[PDB]
């Protein structure tokens, strides 16, 4: 079972609407659907909560470390609760998929994403955790710290809603079934 779901971001009103916060947008939507609002917990250097998906603890995290220091929060929380890397799901913005599309992945490279790079480092040079890749398209620093136009934002919002519904499906019926639904979303 997945025990910890992380949404990557930078802190403050300044960055709230920028592309590099797409992972946090997904964790915030999930927390609302499951009636478990996030609150500040300085022990783990971020906002946190706890939900249930029939019928075990799932913990939620959005770091306030700044993006390139994300591993500090993920490392501290996983070590405290004795959670293994294959029990972690990390949601992040993905340049190599278009707005409107999202995918699940286990392991692999960081794809240039310096939040992922810091988590791989702080888990012990270990990339073997799960990811939700939320498509934002290609442009880069100005791009990932920029705000999408309205047309692109609507498509990202569509993909995040489908990904939340497919995360609930993963807990009910398995990763294979959840993957079949999510990956065929725009391939129809």
């Amino acid at each position: 079972a997945i025990k910890l779901i992380v949404g990557l971001a930078n802190p403050g009103a300044e960055y709230a609407a920028t592309r590099h916060n797409a992972g946090a947008w997904y964790v915030d939507l999930l927390a609302e659907r499951l009636r478990a609002p996030l609150r500040e917990e300085p022990k783990f250097f971020g906002y946190t909560s706890r939900i249930t998906l029939e019928g075990e603890d799932v913990r939620l995290l959005v770091p306030t470390t700044f993006m390139n220091l994300s591993g500090k929060a993920v490392g501290a929380m996983a070590s405290f609760y004795r959670i293994q890397p294959d029990e972690i799901l990390v949601a992040h913005d993905e340049l190599d998929l278009p707005p409107g599309v999202a995918k699940f992945k286990l392991g692999g490279g960081h794809g240039g994403h310096n939040g992922l790079k810091d988590i791989i480092s702080k888990l012990g040079n270990n990339p073997n955790f799960h990811r939700l890749r939320v498509g934002i398209g290609h442009p880069v620093v100005g791009f990932v710290l920029g705000k999408p136009p309205v047309s692109e934002q609507k498509l990202i919002d569509e993909a995040i809603d489908e990904a939340a519904r497919c995360t609930e499906l993963w807990f009910k019926e398995g990763l294979a079934k959840a993957t079949s639904r999510l990956h065929t979303f725009k391939a129809q």
